[PDB]
């Protein structure tokens, strides 16, 4: 499929353990897409303060279309010192791995994969 419904657990920043997916905007997308598929990606949401707390380069999800069964649509943008690979909508947040944190809530998307 080119799409597939996920439910990402969405994380306090303070409590993520790994803070990003590598060290490299092609590896950040590469594990970023893996964990995704792999049902262990957090979903960080971007406030004041949130950013600096994590490691670059980070991965967000945008909203790619203005909503199936609840899922919004999103697509992969990252960046690294202050340039985006990739052109989207609205940030949804980041994308973090998820290794066990307890989550405050689940954000519904439909992955353009």
């Amino acid at each position: 499929k080119t799409h597939v419904q996920l439910s990402l657990p969405v994380l306090q920043v303070r409590d993520v353990l790994v803070r990003g997916f590598g060290d490299s905007v092609e590896e950040v997308l590469s594990e970023a897409r893996q964990h995704l598929k792999d049902g262990t990606c957090g979903l960080v949401e971007v406030e004041k303060g949130v950013l600096p707390q994590l490691e670059q380069p980070y991965v967000f999800i945008k909203r790619s279309d203005a909503a199936p069964h609840g899922h919004v649509m999103v697509e992969l943008v990252a960046e690294l010192e202050g340039i985006q690979y990739g052109r989207s909508g609205e940030t949804l947040g980041v994308l973090v791995p998820h290794v066990g944190e307890i989550p405050v809530a689940y954000r519904k998307v439909l992955l353009r994969k």
